């Protein structure tokens, strides 16, 4: 079975052209619809197309900042199209994007499962990867605001992390109040789980380490399936936060907590290196200010063995793209390219 559309172009001006493709198959479900994965006739490539209900008061948002990104490690939106679906009289958006074969969550689910931790070289290349795409997305002032590991796409082989899933993602403006109920359980920052609406893009870097601290971990740092259990998680490792800790997150929550001074050293096994854990510490931060922006994760020293001219993957192939940075992507801090691009890089 053969599909044909026309499809208007992630990319450059409004020109749609004639789209076929078969071999459709459902590879995601959710509340937001559904992710199928299908061959393009032409090329024989595999994509993925992300099925929504398309609201008729308004433009597609997710579609409106899809089609501003180009990012090596952000899923690319190849086309867009409009179908009919399982609702009869409804309209559906159709993003054809990138194909990606796995997931951070089924990748470190197996080393859970097989009682193993995902080796340090992929953690580094993973996370550097995550905070690259932060550094993009930020630039232009949008929020992802659900990072997790099943956002974070994966190419075992070539050891590719695209993050995907814009369908919460919004641009924060200073002074414009945004809904707090955004963010899954496990990565959300305490200023989210207090009910802050006037939080920035650093909860994307609190999600971020999170995801850093379950991959050195095995399991999640701060689980809980209420706010409550979450926080008796945070406090148990960052401590009691101050009142002016609190002041700077929270939404007047000035507080009935439990007493906590604990080592971060302590948190992880023995065999942890120093840069993680001290990487975690500066991510996992209450104070949303006092973290690390994404660029400044990029460029700190737990990412030195990724610019070593000689790193190579554990199946020999050479490291992915890691450094044909833009000015665009380092306008937060320029100085930092000269961290950020090694001597031998040339991208
Ligand atoms: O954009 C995507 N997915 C999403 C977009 N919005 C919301 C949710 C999702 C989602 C993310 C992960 C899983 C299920 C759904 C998406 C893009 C590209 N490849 N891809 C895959 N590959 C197959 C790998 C094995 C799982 C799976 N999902 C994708």
């Amino acid at each position: 079975k053969v599909t044909t559309v026309v499809a208007t172009p992630g990319q450059g001006p409004d020109r749609p052209q004639e789209v076929s493709y078969t071999d459709t198959k459902v590879i995601g479900n959710g509340s937001f619809g559904v992710v199928y994965q299908a061959k393009l006739c032409d090329s024989g490539e595999l994509v993925a197309i992300k099925k929504v209900l398309q609201d008729k008061r308004f433009k597609n948002r997710e579609l409106q900042i899809m089609r501003k990104l180009d990012h090596c490690n952000i899923v690319r939106l190849r086309y867009f199209f409009y179908s009919s679906g399982e609702k009869k009289d409804e309209v559906y958006l159709n993003l054809v994007l990138d194909y990606v074969p796995e997931t951070v969550y089924r990748v470190a689910r197996h080393y859970s499962r097989a009682k193993q931790t995902l080796p340090v070289i992929y953690v580094k290349l993973y996370m550097y990867q995550l905070f690259r795409s932060l550094a993009y997305i930020h630039s232009f002032g949008i929020c992802h605001r659900d990072i997790k590991p099943q956002n974070l796409l994966l190419d075992p082989d070539t050891a590719v992390l695209k993050l995907c899933d814009f369908g919460s993602a919004k641009q924060l403006v200073r002074g414009e109040p945004n809904v707090s109920y955004i963010c899954s359980r496990y990565y959300r920052a305490p200023e989210l789980i207090f009910g802050a609406t006037d939080y920035t893009s650093s909860i994307d870097v609190w999600s971020a380490g999170c995801v850093l601290a379950e991959l050195l971990l095995g399991q999640p740092i701060f689980p809980g399936d209420s706010g409550v259990d979450q926080l008796v998680e945070i406090i148990k490792v960052l401590g009691t936060p101050t009142r002016e800790q609190i002041r700077e997150m929270n939404p007047n929550y000035t507080f009935k907590f439990p007493q906590i001074k604990h080592p971060w050293t302590k948190v992880f096994r023995p065999r942890t290196p120093p840069e993680a854990i001290a990487l975690c510490s500066r991510l996992l931060e209450y104070t949303p200010t006092a973290r690390l922006t994404p660029l400044e994760a990029c460029a700190h020293s737990f990412f030195d063995e990724l610019r070593d001219p000689n790193v190579k993957l554990p199946n020999g192939r050479d490291t992915p793209a890691l450094f044909n940075f833009t000015t665009q992507e380092l306008s937060s801090n320029p100085p930092l390219a000269t961290i950020l691009i090694p001597p031998h890089a040339r991208i």
